């Protein structure tokens, strides 16, 4: 590839659709969310992208059906704890002052080298953006210094948006990083990512015309 | 015009394509902004037919001030135009944007309070500018509700910082074509994509 984004946010939607396409339950998708996420991370080191995002679950998420919430919970959780195997500088971005925020995680929201390092790996656990963007209106000098204290602020702007599960829409990842974020919508549900889905998504990075601006 | 079962109450629209449209003409790429105006018309005609209650334009914002003079004049004259041409029409107009500069058309500045289908301007319009002006209730764009449809001319999918509050679970819709070679079939596209979600 002549051009690569720095930083590609995920949106590994599609899961209980997936699991009801094959005759399983809503919430038995989402276990096979795990090893897609990992093959994302094989690429992205290969062709060396510098930050990937991980949209994980939101605060909107934990409205959901207990069975489901239990099944995305884990399936984040093994996700973290087996990049967490490889080599990644590791960062979880949430609200942690929350029952619903995993133990397990914590010892991530520092980032956290692993392995050989190098490339940083983001995870939103627990995350909502009204919580990301008010974080910083809590006790902040002025304007120029809220968005430098939004809870997300560790994590930089978006290059790249890839969306499974074929809707186009955000919902709520990252408001003040996805300004001017190019979307790539795979139609496929995560559970069935093929590398050609982040290979045409990056064709299509590429192809976007400079000269254009914002 | 075909009828709907869903429709979205507050439609965004952002009207791009107009430098390649001029310069695939053989046109200079400041002139193609002024076949922005009518577009405009049609989209606002087809929404109060179809009974859309909120629509939304992209006008310019902070960052597009930093194009070219002849660039900056011909979209903000169009910019201008539309508003005036809405004006003459059966809509509550509303413009929010950075009025604290030059930039700033005087022409506008008595559309920066809503009059009387509502119809919001994004004009020197900045998402840095709207969050930095409780504080959610109180962004510069709060007036303006959550966009449930947003629809963008000129293949580009992204939201180029238009309303980061009210966007966060808008529907997106890419029009290949660029805005002056907009169709009514792009609408009507648009809002079978809404309805089918
Ligand atoms: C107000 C609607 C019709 C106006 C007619 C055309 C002039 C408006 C300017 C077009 C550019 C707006 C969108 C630019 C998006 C971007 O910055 O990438
Ligand atoms: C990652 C999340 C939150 C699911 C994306 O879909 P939406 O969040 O837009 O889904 P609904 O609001 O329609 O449930």
């Amino acid at each position: 590839f002549k051009r690569l984004p720095r930083h590609i946010a995920i949106i590994p939607d599609g899961n209980r659709r997936w699991a009801l396409a094959r005759g399983l339950e809503k919430h038995e998708g989402y276990s096979s969310g795990i090893i897609p996420g990992l093959e994302v991370y094989d690429i992205c080191v290969k062709i060396g992208i510098g930050e990937v995002t991980f949209f994980g679950f939101t605060q909107d998420n934990t409205k959901r059906p207990q069975i489901q919430r239990k099944a995305f919970t884990d399936a984040c959780i093994k996700s973290v704890q087996e990049i967490a195997k490889r080599d990644a500088e590791i960062l979880v971005v949430g609200n942690t002052n929350s029952d619903i925020f995993p133990e397990e995680l914590l010892e991530y929201t520092k980032r956290t080298k692993v392995g050989k390092g190098k490339i940083k790996i983001n995870f939103l656990i627990n995350y909502g953006w009204y919580w990301d963007l008010t974080y910083a209106y809590d006790n902040s000098p002025d304007g120029k210094k809220m968005i430098e204290n939004i809870a997300s602020a560790e994590i930089p702007r978006v290059d790249l948006l890839i969306r499974w599960g074929g809707r186009c829409r955000l919902s709520g990842m990252l408001p003040v990083q996805t300004v001017y974020s190019d979307i790539y919508v795979v139609d496929e549900m995560w559970p069935d990512f093929k590398p050609e889905h982040l290979f045409k998504a990056l064709e299509f990075y590429q192809n976007q015309d400079i000269t254009l601006g914002g």
